[PDB]
């Protein structure tokens, strides 16, 4: 009852910097989003006192490229029993991205953690450059011992997959598609983002030839897909149609340091009871895999990574009290155990 679970995927963000490694506190400093409804909202400067999160990391303003931080993160995945790190991927095409991905794979392998990619909506993303990038990632990293495979296939999560028409997806994902990956060296499990109602999403997923779907959002009720009372029926549909459903569960949500106008999306943690309810619903739906939003999306307040109390002259941060800083790692391990009992 301590082993890693390789059907548990934790969304991981590698965009943080520190002075020690990067020469800058990247992402800890962040622009404030204007209200979508002549605004000069400003920027959070990423100083010790004022970072782009409502919470404060136990590890401080860390770099995602610091091998010592990465070691600690992998030890945290081990504590949480989460066997797969689902790495945000933005197609930066820069040496710093390449170095960091290699460091993450190397650190993961030391702890028997696996890595898969979460393909983000990069500029001009389309099925042709997606194919090229899938080929690139499999070619570059597919022989790394930490690269994730399920039944011989890589797995990719595709964020905002609805931004691309099913007629385009079918070219890549139907066995007869014009630029198919099916039956090729680059075949993979492609997990699209289920957002809205079944009348829209069922034909989208079928016509796009996705292997499965996930829901991402940590805030219950943000979308149809992130409303856990829909998960039993979503799983039934998935099983009937040979699709893999990977619901996303998270411990809470708050992004109001970077999106001050987005308070209606706040979901309170209630000393773990929110996380418990969401994780229970995923397990009760009878799914074969679960995704966790998030390890370390600090901007969105969905992180399970340890956080500490902090009051600065500029902001009084939220924290996990009356739970301890590692509570969400140990509670994740509890739920992984419950999930494994159900498999
Ligand atoms: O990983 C999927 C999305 C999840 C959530 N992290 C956001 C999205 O990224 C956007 O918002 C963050 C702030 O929360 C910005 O730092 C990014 O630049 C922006 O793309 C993820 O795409």
């Amino acid at each position: 009852g301590t082993e890693l679970d390789y059907d548990t995927f934790c969304f991981y963000y590698d965009w943080y910097g520190s002075e020690a490694i990067d020469g800058q506190y990247r992402h800890w400093a962040h622009a404030i989003a204007p209200d979508p409804n002549g605004q000069n909202p400003g920027t959070i400067p990423g100083t010790q006192e004022s970072i782009a999160s409502n919470f404060y990391p136990q590890l401080g303003r860390y770099s995602s490229s610091d091998p010592n931080i990465l070691t600690k993160h992998m030890d945290m995945f081990v504590m949480a029993r989460t066997g797969v790190l689902a790495l945000t991927w933005w197609n930066e095409q820069d040496e710093t991205e390449a170095k960091r991905i290699g460091l993450i794979l190397d650190a993961a392998d030391k702890k028997k953690i696996k890595v898969c990619f979460h393909l983000e909506p990069y500029p001009s993303r389309n099925v042709q450059n997606l194919r090229e990038n899938i080929v690139k990632l499999i070619t570059r990293y597919g022989n790394h011992p930490a690269f994730y495979r399920k039944d011989g296939k890589p797995l990719f999560f595709i964020y905002d997959s609805y931004l691309i028409e099913p007629s385009e997806w079918e070219k890549l994902l139907s066995p007869g598609g014009s630029i198919t990956i099916r039956n090729t060296a680059y075949d993979a499990l492609m997990i699209g983002l289920w957002t809205s109602s079944p009348t829209v999403q069922r034909p989208f997923i079928l016509n796009a030839h996705f292997d499965g779907f996930y829901t991402y959002f940590a805030a219950t009720g943000f979308t149809y897909g992130s409303t856990p009372t829909n998960w039993v029926s979503m799983q039934k549909w998935a099983k009937e149609n040979g699709k893999i459903f990977i619901p996303s569960v998270g411990p809470g949500y708050i992004d109001t340091r970077i999106r001050p106008w987005n308070g209606s999306v706040i979901r309170t943690r209630t000393d773990g009871q929110y996380y418990d309810a969401m994780y229970r619903k995923a397990i009760e739906a009878g799914v074969s895999a679960i995704s966790i939003t998030s390890f370390n999306e600090w901007h969105e307040g969905s992180q399970i990574e340890p956080a500490v109390p902090y009051t600065s002259s500029e902001f009084t941060y939220l924290d996990y009290e009356n739970r301890e800083p590692d509570y969400y790692l140990t509670r994740t391990a509890y739920w992984v155990g419950k999930f494994r009992e159900s498999k």
